[PDB]
C-alpha cells in the first residue's frame, strides 16, 4: 500500500466544480469507514492515518478523504462555514460513489466535519470514532485560545520552520516524534501559496459571520448512534475539558482517554487506537 | 462452570486464622487474574462476576475472592480500615498460593482494596482494572454521600426487602435488570445474622479513626503500572466525577466511560467490558 | 413591609387575560429590580424572599413577581415552556409598568425564568443575579434526574406532606431549617387542586417539542451584560456541575460558590447573598 | 502611605539568620492581617498590592511580607521545598512580633506558603483568602507544566526582557495592564544576580524528596477555618480546573470566580477583590 497505488479523484459539486482527492484500500471489505485528518499545516490523509491505513484496511474498505483546503483536494480562496463546507463536499462524494449509512473516523478537524456531517445528512452517518475532535469540543476550563491553537495562527502570521516546529511539538505528549524529517516533510507542503490561501482562508471561516454552525457541542444531543470520543489526556490543542459537554448529551456516547498521549492519538496510541476503532465499528 | 466446582477455600493469618472463600477457573491458562466484587448488601464474588468468570476464564486463570465480611470469607463483629484489612487477606492468599506478580480486577468496593493492595504491596500487584471504584475516587461535584450511599445506610438501619430494592435500583441505568428473583436472592443473603454484623462493622470502619487509609485519592500518583478505569456515566454510587483525581495523577492511567450504564458495568455492558479487561491485561 | 401592605396585581395578554401577583417595596428608590423566586411546591416571592426583601428594599425599588402558577397568579392547567411562558408574563408586567432596561434576581425555576427574559427581550434585562438557576444549567457529571428533581417528581405523583418534607429537606444543608411551620405552611399551598393544577401543568411543559426552549445553556453565550452564578456547594436539585457551560459561555459571569449550603442560598446564605446581590448591581 | 514609611525589617532563625522585609499599615487597627504576594520575577509586597495595601489598611493592621527570595528579603541560594521554608520564616515573624492566631491573604506562590503555614501552624492561621494559589491547586484537566508556568521556566533559562515580558502576558486578561514601565521595573529587580540565584534555588526545591510538601491539596482537608478561594477564570498559570479538590475538601471553602482575569486577581479586579476580602475578614 502506497500514496501513489491508494490515490483516487473525483469531482463534485460545491458552488461550482470540486475536486476531492482521496485514498482507497481493503476494497471488498463488507464495510466501508470514511476517514478525515486533521487540520494542522500541511496536514493530509496519508500522513495523517499512515499507522492506521494499513491496519484498518485489514477489515474495512478505508476511503481517507483530503478536506477541501488540504493534500491534494481543491485550496480555493474563499467558502462558508468549514465544516458544513467539508461536510457538502463529503455528501457530494457519497452520493457520487453511491455510499448509503457509512461509520466515520475524523482527527481534530475532520472529527468537527464528521459531525456536521451526521446533524446535517443523518441517514448517512453511522458510528463516530472522534479523536481530539474540533466543533463539538468547548473547553470549560482552558481559556481560549488554547497554547495549540496560538501555536497555529503564529505558524499563519509568519510561516517559517521554527514556527511550525513550535507548533508540532504541541501536538503529541513524547516530543522526539517530532523529528528534523517530518518538519522538513510538513514545512515543505504547508508553505506552498496556494496550502497558505487555504490556511488564511480558515481563519476567516471560524471568525466570520458563520461561527454558529461551528459551535456543535450545542448540537449534539441530536446524534443517535453510538460514538466513540478518544482522547489524549496531555491534548494541548483540544484539551480533555473540550469532551464533556459531548458525553454528557450524546446518549449512547462513550469516552476512552489515554494518559501519556497528546492530540495525535492515532500516532501516540496508535496500536490502542486501531484496536479500539476495529471494535467499536464492529470489527468488520 | 459452577458455584460448586470453582468454590475454593484457604485460611490466612490477619490477627488470629481468617478463612477465605474464592472462585477458582481456566487452571492452566499462563496467567493469573485476581477479581475483587463490590460492596451491596449479599454481594460476593460468584454473583457479581457471573456474565464475566466464564468468559475472563477462557483466557487467564481466574482467582474470584469473596472479601472479608462477604459470600463464604468470614464476617468478623470488628476490624481496622476495611480496604487494608481485605488487603491484608488478599496478601496471605497470594503468599498461601505462591503468586508474584497479579493484575487485579476491582470493582467498587474491591477497586479500593485493589489500589490498597498495590500501594502497601507494589512489587505483587501487576495491571489494574477498576469499575467504579471506592478509594481512590473523590466526587468533586456531587454531595456526599451521594444516592445509592444513602440507600445502603438506610438499608443497614431497616434491612428490608423494600429498602434493598430501592438501593439495587440506584445501581443500574436499566432498572429491568433489578428483577423480583434477584431481589429475593440478595435479601436472602443479606439478611442472615452474619451479614448484617458484617454490613455494620464496615460502617464504624470507614467512619472510624482510620479514615485516611481510605482517601486513596491522595497516594494513587505513586501507582507505577497501567490503570484503565472504568465507570458508567450513569454511576450514582461513585458518580463520574469521583474519576478525575486517579485519571490526573496515575502516569499510567486510561479512562473508559460507558453512556446508559450505572454503577454495575461488568452487568450492564457486560461485553465490552470482558473485551475491554481481556485486551487490557494482553489477551493471556 | 408586610406581605398585606406589599402586595399588588396586575392583568396581562398572555393567549388571554392573566392576573399576576407581585410585592413593591423601596418606591423612593431610583434602581428598580425584579425577583423572580424558585419552583418548589407552594413557593412564593414573599416567603422565597422573606431573608432579602427588607434589605433590597433599602437600596432599590423591588419588584417581586409571583411566577405564573404560584402564589396568587393564575394558575392555568395549560401553557407551553414554563419558562418561556413565565418571561412573556413578565414583559407584559414591563410594558405595562413602564420599563426598560432592569436587572433580574432569580431563584432555581425564576433564574430559568429571569435567563429566557432575558434572551427573549435582551433590551430589557440589565445585570442578572442567578441563585441555583435551572435553565442554564446542564448537568455535566450528575446523573438526571437528579436526587432532588426526583422527590419533586415523587410529590406530584403522591402530594403527602411526608414528600413535601422530604424534598424540602434536599432543598437545604442545615436540615434543621425545615421547620414543622415552614412545611405546614408550604404543604397548606402546595396540595390546593389550583396549585396541583399548575405543579403538573408545568411539568408537562418541559418535554413538549418547544424542550429546545428550556436548554438554555446553549443559547447564554449570546448574553452581554454582567451575570453573577451564585451556587451552594452542597445543591442536590441543581448540583455545581451545572454551573459550568454557563461561567465558561457567558463573556461578562462571575460565578460564588458557597460552602456548607444548598439550593435555597438566598435562604441559607441570606446576609452573604443579601451583601453580594447589593454590591454586583451598584449598591443602588 | 508610602513604601519608605511603612518598611521593616526583622531577623528570624531558619537554619541560620534571615532578614525578613515587610510593610506596615494601619497601626490603630485591632485585626492583624498578613498579605503575602505571588511568586513572579521581580515580584515583592508593595508593587503586588500597591491597588489594595491603602484600602486594607483602612480597616486592618496590615503586614505585607516580602517572602524569602524576593524585594528585600534575604535570597539564599540553597533551602528546601520553598512553601515550608517561607511559611518557617513567617512563623519567626509571629513569634517575634507576638501574634497569636491571624488571617493571611495570599496570591499564586503567597498563596501556597500560607496554605503551608495554615497546615504546619495551624493555631496560628485565622481565614485564608487564597488567590489563583499554588500548592492547593492541582490542574485536573491542564496539562503540567501549563503556559504561564512554562514561560517562567524560560525566563529562568534566558532571564531577558523579552521572555519577562511573554510571562507577565500570560499573567492577565487585559495585556495593557503589562505597560512598558512595569516590564522595565520588574525587569531591572529580577535581573539582579542575587534575584536570579533565588529564582533557579526556588526552582530546584519544588522537584527534591520533599515534594509531597507541595501536593497541599491531600491536605486541605484538615483545614478548619472559612476559606476565600478566588480565581480569574482566564488564569493561563494555575488555571480554574485546579480550583476543584480544594473546594470540595475544605470544609468551610468559598469560591468567587471573576470572567475577564487572569492571574494576578488583585489587580486586575482590584475593586471587587479588596470588598471580598474586606467583607470575609469581618469588615475590621
Ligand atoms: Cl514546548
Ligand atoms: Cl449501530
Ligand atoms: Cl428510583
Ligand atoms: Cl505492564
Ligand atoms: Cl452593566
Ligand atoms: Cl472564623
Amino acid at each position: 500500500l502506497t500514496f501513489e497505488s491508494t490515490s483516487r479523484f473525483a469531482e463534485v459539486d460545491v458552488d461550482g466544480p470540486l475536486k476531492l482527492h482521496y485514498h482507497e484500500a481493503g476494497v471488498g471489505n463488507d464495510q466501508t469507514v470514511v476517514l478525515l485528518h486533521g487540520g494542522g499545516p500541511g496536514a493530509a490523509s496519508w500522513t495523517n492515518f499512515s499507522r492506521n491505513i494499513a491496519v484498518l484496511a485489514r477489515h474495512f474498505h478505508v476511503l481517507a478523504v483530503d478536506q477541501p483546503g488540504y493534500g491534494h483536494s481543491d485550496k480555493r480562496a474563499e467558502h462558508g462555514q468549514f465544516n458544513r463546507y467539508a461536510a457538502m463536499a463529503l455528501k457530494g462524494l457519497f452520493d457520487q460513489l453511491g455510499l448509503g449509512r457509512v461509520p466515520l473516523v475524523g482527527n481534530s478537524l475532520g472529527g468537527g466535519t464528521a459531525v456536521r456531517f451526521a446533524l446535517d445528512y443523518p441517514a448517512r452517518a453511522g458510528r463516530l470514532v472522534l479523536m481530539g475532535p474540533g466543533g463539538l469540543s468547548i473547553n470549560l476550563f482552558a481559556p481560549d485560545p488554547t497554547e495549540g491553537v496560538k501555536r497555529l495562527s503564529k505558524f499563519s502570521v509568519a510561516p517559517t520552520r521554527e514556527n511550525l516546529e513550535a507548533f508540532l511539538r504541541v501536538m503529541v505528549y513524547d516530543k522526539n516524534l517530532i523529528t528534523p524529517e517530518l518538519v522538513d516533510q510538513r514545512f515543505a507542503l504547508a508553505s506552498t501559496p496556494e496550502s497558505l490561501t487555504a490556511t488564511r482562508a480558515m481563519g476567516k471561516s471560524f471568525a466570520g459571520a458563520d461561527f454558529e454552525a461551528g459551535m456543535m457541542w450545542r448540537e449534539v444531543y441530536r446524534l443517535r448512534q453510538p460514538v466513540l470520543l478518544i482522547w489524549g489526556r496531555e491534548d494541548r490543542v483540544n484539551p480533555l475539558d473540550g469532551a464533556l459537554v459531548a458525553l454528557k448529551t450524546i446518549p449512547r456516547a462513550q469516552l476512552h482517554v489515554f494518559g501519556q498521549c497528546g492530540h495525535w492519538v492515532q500516532v501516540e496510541k496508535f496500536d490502542e487506537f486501531n484496536k479500539l476503532t476495529i471494535e467499536f465499528l464492529g470489527g468488520g
